[PDB]
DNA sequence: GTAATAGTGTCTTTAAGACACTATTAC
DNA sequence: GTAATAGTGTCTTAAAGACACTATTAC
C-alpha cells in the first residue's frame, strides 16, 4: 500500500455547488483543510471503490448515488516527504441527505465551490478539485449525471439551474426539456413543488442516468 | 509502492488494429503474455507517466506521440497473492516505427487484437484490453485521436477506415471529410500517395488532435 | 386582475446521413 | 477506353438555438 484513495464529493444547495472537505487530523499539515479520503484497509476494502465509498461514509454516513473514478496522481512533488500516490474519485450526492450529520461535526465541512478556490488545501487537492469540476463540467454538456447532485424528487427547471451553474452560462429552457423527453431518463412521479410559479413536475432519476450520454453536446 | 504501471499500446496495420504484448519473464504466469508495464523505480521516474514511457520505450525504443491514463484496477481477486494495484494507460503510435526492433526480439509482439480477444492473458489484462478499446471506440465517434496509430503522413481514407475499424462499420466519407475540414487538424503536406487510385493527399496531425472533442458524435 | 414561475409551438440553424456525380491515377 | 480509388454537390434529416407564446399557481 503506503497509497491513498480521495474523492471530490460535490453537491448542489443554495444556488451553488458546495464540495465535502475534512479537516487533517494528521500531521503534516495538521488542521489544513483537504479531501476526503485515506488508506486502503485490507481486511475491510475488497476493491478500491470500496475503499473510498468507506472514506465517505465515515464522514457523511452515507454512501451516494453516483461515484466516479476521476484519475491517479503519482510523482514525487506533491508530497516533500517523497513519492506518493492518489487514487482520486468523483461523487455525486443530495445536501440534505448528510448536512444534518456533517453539521454537528468540526472536521468536515461543506464548502461553496466558489470559495474553495482561493483556500489553502492540503497538497494539490486543488487541482484536484479543479480537475474534477472541469470533467463534471463536460457532463453537463452531453449527459443529466449533474442530477445526482440533487435530493429527490426534483423538478426540472432545477436540475436545469444545476447544469447552468456548472456551464456558468444560462441554457435554453426549451433544449434541456427537448433532450430529457428524448433520452427517457426522468420518471415523472405526478407530484408538483410549487414556489412562486405555476406549480412544477417532480421527478426521479433513472438509474442509467449514470450510463447514459448524449449523441451531442449543449453549447 | 508495490503498485504497477501498465499500458495498452495499439496501432494499425493491414487493416487491423494490434495491441502490444510482453511474454511474463517472471512469475507467477512466467511465460504467459501480457500488458508492458511494471514497478516504479523512484530514482528515475518522477511521475507516474515517466513510468509507463518507460516501460513502453524499455520495450519499443519509441516513446508513443499519444498516452492517456485509462484507470487504476485494485483489489483482492485479480492476484491469488492478495492486494494488487494497477494503474494502467492508453497508447498509440505508429506501426513501423517500432515493428524492426520487436520483431528482433521474442517476449515482445504486436498481435492482432481480434486475436488476443482469445488467448489467455496475464491477470485481469484481458478487462483492460477491453476497456482500452472500448473508450478508444468512443473517442473514434468524437475525436481524430486514431490517427495517432497510423504513419505521419497518411491519407483522409487511412485515417478513415481506422475509425471504421473502431465502429467496427463503415462511414459516410462525406461526413468524415467535412468533419476534418471543419475542425482544421490537418496538416496538408502537399504530397500525395497513390496506390490502385487517385492520387490522395498526404496529412500530418496537428498536436492537438489529442484534445480536441467534436460537438455532435457520429453515429 | 398582476407578478411570477413552468412549460409549449414553431421557426431558424447546425451539422450529419445518403448518394449520385466528378477527378485523377494505372493499365 | 475500363477499373479503381479520391474527393464534391446537394438534398434530406436530426437535433439544438431563439423566442414568442400559453398555463397555473399566490396574491
Ligand atoms: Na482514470
Amino acid at each position: 500500500q503506503l497509497l491513498t484513495v480521495d474523492a471530490v464529493l460535490f453537491t448542489y444547495h443554495d444556488q451553488q455547488l458546495k464540495v465535502l472537505l475534512v479537516q487533517r487530523s494528521n500531521h503534516p499539515f495538521l488542521g489544513l483543510w483537504g479531501l476526503p479520503g485515506g488508506f486502503i484497509d485490507e481486511t475491510c476494502d475488497e476493491s478500491l471503490e470500496q475503499t473510498v465509498l468507506r472514506k465517505l461514509a465515515e464522514k457523511t454516513a452515507v454512501v451516494p448515488p453516483y461515484i466516479e473514478q476521476l484519475c491517479t496522481v503519482g510523482n514525487n512533488s506533491r508530497d516533500a516527504r517523497g513519492w506518493s500516490v492518489t487514487v482520486c474519485y468523483t461523487a455525486l450526492m443530495s445536501y440534505q441527505a448528510c448536512q444534518i450529520q456533517i453539521a454537528s461535526v468540526s472536521d468536515v465541512k461543506w464548502w461553496p465551490l466558489a470559495d474553495v478556490l482561493q483556500m489553502p488545501l492540503a497538497f494539490d487537492h486543488l487541482q484536484l478539485i479543479e480537475q474534477a469540476r472541469e470533467r463534471l463540467t463536460q457532463k453537463a454538456l452531453y449527459s443529466l449525471v449533474p442530477g445526482f447532485a440533487l435530493s429527490e424528487p426534483f423538478t426540472l427547471p432545477e436540475l436545469q439551474h444545476v447544469h447552468e451553474v456548472l456551464l456558468g452560462k444560462p441554457i435554453q429552457g426549451k433544449s434541456f426539456r427537448r433532450r430529457v423527453e428524448q433520452a427517457d431518463l426522468l420518471i415523472d412521479t405526478g407530484l408538483k413543488r410549487t414556489e412562486r410559479g405555476r406549480p412544477a413536475n417532480l421527478y426521479c432519476l433513472k438509474p442509467d442516468t449514470a450510463s447514459y450520454r448524449f449523441l451531442r453536446n449543449l453549447e
